[PDB]
């Protein structure tokens, strides 16, 4: 019933005792063969405070400010904004809603701004006088879980047989497409219909299966168990942990080590009840590549074809929306 998922303690990967970097890359390591998920600890955020934050923000949000910050699926006047602002509920058909912020470097002035590349796009906050502090804050925690990646995907590259660098140098404050969301899952009486999904075997659902759109995921959950992942042995729970950080691979990472480290299927399961998720979704730069590698062959030779991360990305958010719902 319940998965094994490991507490890392990720400390020594933000050091210089390189003996102690590779213990934690083992861990790491048997993780990603296992179920694919590990939670890590000793990671340095003041998590407490992000939590109190988020609430403060998502409870005095109004309707008026919701409809200002919309993205296009729900505003068509915002045509630039696909990716970054407010993903609205639809009360009595939808619950959740939620969030969205890109790197607070991608400015009206950004070479790739200038250009319209896509998945490229200027912020949207809210007025400060209506919510003092916040946009501070939340630039400030983009750094900080940045910094945190940055340690994680130095283990990463350890744990594959490659220099600690190999990942980190093209996961840079200048060019990064990673995301944070802060996602608002309510408390409702009646709870729509509509919002509850059934899976194959029975499961009440708010998201179904599916693999992520990322390198790795880095996320924040309040203490309410909610995800499953499908093993050998079928779905089997998660347990949650408000002090660490859950982590998983994306299928970007299965696909540069030739499903070595899996992608693995999860899903979440509803739950009718006032929490907070808070994924920050590890992206690299927009021409990124990678070469393709077997870590299981003894040449590391894998016969798949480079792809960049920018074409990756632009391809993985349409499918993820087309399989499984507009969020
Ligand atoms: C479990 C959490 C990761 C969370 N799930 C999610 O965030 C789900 C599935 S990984 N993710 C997405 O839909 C992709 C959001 C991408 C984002 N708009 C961006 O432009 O970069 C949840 O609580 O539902
Ligand atoms: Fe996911």
């Amino acid at each position: 019933s319940k998965a094994n998922v490991p507490k890392i303690d990720v400390s020594p990967l933000f050091g210089d005792d390189q003996a102690a970097k590779m213990r934690v890359a083992q861990q790491i390591d048997a993780a990603s063969r296992d179920t694919g998920f590990f939670y890590a600890v000793n990671h340095g955020i003041n998590v407490q405070r992000l939590s109190q934050k988020t609430k403060e923000f998502h409870m005095s949000i109004t309707p008026e400010e919701k409809w200002d910050l919309a993205i296009r699926a729900y505003n068509k006047e915002h045509q630039d904004q696909v990716r970054a602002g407010y993903y609205l509920s639809i009360p009595g058909k939808k619950a959740v809603e939620s969030f969205c912020y890109l790197n607070p470097n991608f400015t009206p002035d950004h070479p790739r701004i200038q250009a319209k590349t896509p998945t490229h796009e200027v912020n949207v906050w809210p007025d400060e006088t209506k919510h003092p502090g916040f946009q501070d804050f939340a630039e400030q925690y983009y750094w900080d879980v940045f910094g945190l990646s940055s340690a994680l995907l130095k283990g990463y590259a350890l744990a594959l047989g490659k220099e600690e660098n190999f990942f980190a140098r093209h996961f840079k404050p200048d060019d990064t497409l990673a995301s944070v969301v802060l996602i608002r899952y309510p408390y409702l009486d009646p709870y729509p219909e509509a919002a509850i999904k059934t899976a194959a075997d029975g499961t009440k659902l708010s998201f179904e299966w599916h693999e992520d759109v990322s390198l790795i995921t880095v996320l924040y959950q309040s203490n309410v168990q909610n995800l499953q992942v499908e093993t050998a042995a079928g779905y089997q729970d998660i347990e949650a942990d408000d002090t660490g950080y859950l982590i998983n691979c994306g299928s970007y990472m299965a696909h540069l080590t030739n499903n070595y480290y899996k992608a693995p299927i999860h899903r979440v399961k509803w739950v009718n009840a006032e929490r907070q998720s808070l994924p920050f979704f590890v992206n690299l730069g927009y021409d990124s590549v990678i070469d393709p590698f077997d870590p299981r062959e003894p040449n590391g030779k894998s016969d798949r074809e480079p792809l960049s991360y920018g074409d990756y990305l632009q391809n993985g958010l349409v499918s993820l929306i087309n399989k499984n719902g507009q969020t």
